[PDB]
């Protein structure tokens, strides 16, 4: 399934110990009806649950011992109902290795203006116990996610469903393993950058596997095997031309789904959700691996073209905390300078995901020399004309820089014609010129993940918090 | 004429060899267009010139470095047609040094969707190729500029043309000289920057051969041209009742030019551009100076008013780019306040640059306790309405910057006999308080420089490329 | 020669004009004639040749303008004879993009006090203007070199005979092209930096081609080609107990003859210098090549073992800056605690380079596990006791570094039976638990390069220009 089912929120309840066992349970309630009453309506991605309510310091330091060996804690999610002694979220906080959320808030909505009396004080004080502890977290400067409001808004519970994924995709990405089958490409610089800091600052994992390697898993793969995804090829996309039976590229269709069946294979017996893809290197191999991608792109997997570990483990990344709606992975290859349709061409050789289409073609005639292989066969299309945001990450000699556009991406002026594979073309916000400017002028690569569905924002927090810069741009 | 005609301009076609023989020089085909096709309606003032085809290593260390030596090089537009790899430019972007430009365009401008396959993506790919190239730049803290838009606009042909002319002035700035016969002001502090600062910050060498060692030039003049350069001025000025033909104030009107020719000796003999003088050191010669100023300041020298030699070259320097526009030197004089028709208007002791003039009419009336020499004849004329520029420098003591005001000046109101000196009236682009306030508490004085010929946008790009921080006053 | 012989060094005189035409001749007869000293006994590694009498701006900054052009120029050996004011020194000392000394010097070593008019002080005067260069150096930052003492003091004639042979790899580093045979060994992270990052600080190249491609070449290998090879190596090496032309299988040396032969080939003729080989990748080659490695080092060349780009692309480094020297390359093997006799016993797998030796026993009973490849051939030899500091290379978040406890080589406890493997023996200049763990602080792994003939100061100005931090430990 979708990882983010087994992954658990922790809710956790504060106050001020000192308030004898009538207040300390009049409380619990309301908090046990915030957390399981949260689940029920929400709409959120992972139920959250209501474990220790937080009152003596050690009680609060051993919530968060524990909420950093229970792997199943996607994160931890903290609002105070009374005055919380801040000073008592310390030697917690210090040592807390995951995720925080303080959700300001009181258990109601509105100020009681009729029984509002010093019982409805000591027992529901919330703006300024919050204060407190935000402090805590400032102070401390731990990344941290604060939500403001009754939990009963429509943005104050949809922020939240859009929440519950990130924090889950920052533990998630330190369980990327990129396994690379052959180097970056020579002469290229930005497809490159540390791989020891990438490990350290975003948890992920690079490893190479020659490919040669690879080869041999490939061919070792059974004819009828090939033929049991041919029932799912000739019948959950449209074949045509050289791409059939019986036609030109007869065995051609029928060698790229060989490369599926063998990367997949490969991945997954050793451990590893995204790989890599030189064509400067295929020795041992018949076609260039793009529709035996496009269906790995569209299994969870992540990519990346020329030895770009980078757009690989990334798009990995997104497409973690994009178990809601869909996303994408782009390269920018042509532009068209349009006194007012201001354009970009984004579509990569032959592997862009089948992620944003519409219908789906499956087509050859190619002589694809761009590595020297056989004509290969891809999935031919036109994507998607929503909302969007593409993002890349680049290594600016200090660390990582995430720098990132807002964007439309719209139709193309006609289908798929002189084409030989699919495109999700787009005019940059800000504008064309202007998202160049402060583009060009600022890290930037072209292996480039554009996303319909994450938040102009809803990424600024997870950037913020495996802990790196991040240039957008309007 | 202007000296934007002895630089040349360089142009390098970013390809790479994977393409064949016919794929590459296919470019040296297309960026000879590029080229070729702007240089006679180009919109330019200074001529471009192509050179090798970019694809190896070997060859930008070649074309970069063959820049450096060849003094007679002025700068590199840079614009990579494919996807050049970009580390193989990686020395040369070091090694480099003179102001280099991303040109970000294509060749066509188009997206030909009834004809665009792969040999057409192949070639006119330069939406990832010129981000490849910039990452690069945006790495190696290169100071550049960045033009984006199709090369067949005549819009972002100004966006090269305002360029051609930054890079210009930067060559240039670091051969200006300065012969100082009078120091600082006696204890004025903005006049006064860093010497071997400014040198190695901004190239100007200001030496200081002495005072006395003027007057033995200016009294060095052939009586004869005493009399012959006389007529070649009265025959494009009209005078005032004193500076007369055969009026009582003749011959120290006369000995008033005796000075701006024995200046233009020693100007262009010790070959010093710029030049100081100082009132508080006059001791030697007669008359001060005003005029002939102005009839070195129209001409083409910069000058340094009591005695400040950083207001000298910034007079000097933003002249040095206008090879066909207005530019003059501005202390300002007084302001005018007026509940909702606020201004500033300023002039000098006698010198107000004869560039901005419609008339001049060499008025006289000329006291002069300051300095303590005899009545010295001037001009005193108009200036141009419409709008402009405004810009200072201060040593503030980390080093130096720029503040660079953007406002209007036009024509006075009565009628200023009054005054037997120029003037120009200006206001301010965000309220005269505002533009006062934050030049004020920022650093900066007097001695601007207005400048009707170049903008923000223009003076972005000189102390970018001079590395000077740079305060934005508009 | 050596190219190093094909390289010269220039040499600069400095005053102004101010000092009589004579007197001005009057250096460049005692310059001349020290330059000429400096080659007519010196020993000194490569050239030199008086260029240009320092007095202007212009004729001081041309001359560092050639000096960047003319690549046939490895360094500008400066010496003021007397007071050459530095503003004549600035801009040419801020165009130079190569190696700087401003030689500390008096031309007799002894004042005169027989012979002592003021002509013996307005000339000969560097005891106060060597002073006044210095500043515009120290000022400006200059990554430059001091040496203080008689021009004909064999040690100060010595300090520069090392430094000749320093400046002559941040001009030939810029060059050191490393070819890579395989990305890094899976989950070592010490022999991981950033190939485009060091491509601007140390100045390597690391492109990496596929195993293959070098497969190719190795099997395309005659026998003829070989067989000739394979006779010339019987000059040397005394083949032990596992070497007859029918005994066992000598396949398995000649294999590793035309391996020496294989990559030499593929190396030479696509321009690398260098190069790498990844055990975890040997499809297509026979064994791991070892004694064909242990060849190439003594050919000239930079190995760096189990993937290491920074162990390949420092040894071509600091070996080239030991031409007519010694030099190897190292990671640790064991040690030998015995309080007293403590020591660091180190070796490689195989790859040893024959260059500290003096032995030279041709060995094999190979079974090396490693690789799981046939029984690799490989020279066994005890290296050389003596002097020689450890650098090492390793990128650290900020940049790269150079860390370097200096030692003391030695000749083995015993003889090594069973032990198949070349092996040096060394010990810290400190401690084996008071210098290795100094360096376990700093950082830099166990892949090193151990010089017997680079010594610390050396090393201290190499680092010096390129600026990456050393770290002194011994």
């Amino acid at each position: 399934m979708r990882k983010m089912q087994d992954y658990k929120f922790w809710f956790v309840v504060g106050s001020q110990p000192l308030y004898g066992p009538e207040a300390l349970a009049e409380v619990e309630k309301d908090a046990r009806k915030l957390v399981d009453g949260l689940n029920k309506g929400g709409k959120l991605d992972y139920p959250v649950e209501f474990k220790l309510v937080a009152t003596t310091a050690d009680s609060i330091t051993k919530f968060m011992k524990e909420a950093n060996y229970n792997d199943d804690v996607a994160g931890v999610i903290t609002w105070m109902h009374t005055f919380s002694p801040a000073k008592n979220w310390i030697r917690g906080t210090e040592l807390l290795q995951k995720p925080l959320l303080h959700l300001a808030t009181q258990f109601l909505n509105n100020i009681p203006f009729d029984s509002i009396d010093m019982d409805y004080m000591n027992l529901h004080q919330s703006a300024h116990g919050d204060r407190e502890y935000a402090y805590i977290n400032s102070r401390l400067n731990v990344p941290a996610a604060s939500v403001y409001g009754w939990w009963g808004d429509a943005d104050v519970q949809e922020q939240i469903a859009d929440w519950q994924h990130v924090a889950v995709a920052y533990n998630e990405s330190f369980h990327i393993k990129i396994a690379r089958f052959g180097d970056t490409m020579r002469d290229v610089a930005v497809t490159e950058g540390d791989k020891v800091a990438a490990q350290i600052k975003l948890g992920w994992t690079v490893d190479y596997y020659p490919t040669n390697e690879l080869v041999a898993v490939v061919n070792g793969i059974a004819e009828d095997e090939i033929d049991a995804a041919y029932k799912d090829l000739e019948a959950n996309y449209d074949l045509v031309e050289g791409d059939n039976d019986h036609e030109k590229y007869v065995h051609n269709v029928r060698y790229q789904l060989r490369e599926y069946l063998g990367i997949k294979k490969f991945l997954d017996d050793n451990g590893y959700d995204a790989f890599t893809d030189n064509f400067q290197d295929l020795e041992g191999l018949e076609q260039l691996p793009g529709l035996a991608v496009q269906l790995l792109m569209i299994d969870g997997y992540g990519f990346g073209p020329e030895g770009d570990f980078k757009m690989a483990g990334l798009t990995r990344l997104l497409k973690i905390a994009a178990d809601n709606k869909q996303t994408a992975l782009m390269e920018d290859y042509t532009l068209d300078l349009r006194h007012g349709h201001e354009a970009i061409m984004g579509s990569h050789m032959l592997e862009v995901d089948p992620t944003l289409a519409s219908d789906k073609p499956r087509v050859e005639v190619h002589p694809l020399g761009i590595g020297g292989k056989d004509d290969p066969a891809r999935l031919v299309f036109t994507g998607a004309e929503g909302k969007g945001y593409d993002i890349t990450l680049s290594y600016f000699d200090d660390g990582y820089k995430f720098i990132g556009y807002p964007v439309d991406c719209k139709t193309p002026e006609a289908e798929m014609p002189k084409l030989p594979v699919a495109k999700q073309m787009w005019t940059p916000e800000i504008g064309l010129a202007e998202g160049a400017k402060q583009w060009m002028k600022y890290g930037g690569g072209h292996h480039t993940v554009l996303t319909l569905a994450l938040s102009e924002e809803q990424l600024e927090q997870l950037a913020r918090l495996f802990k790196v810069d991040f240039i957008n741009i309007k």
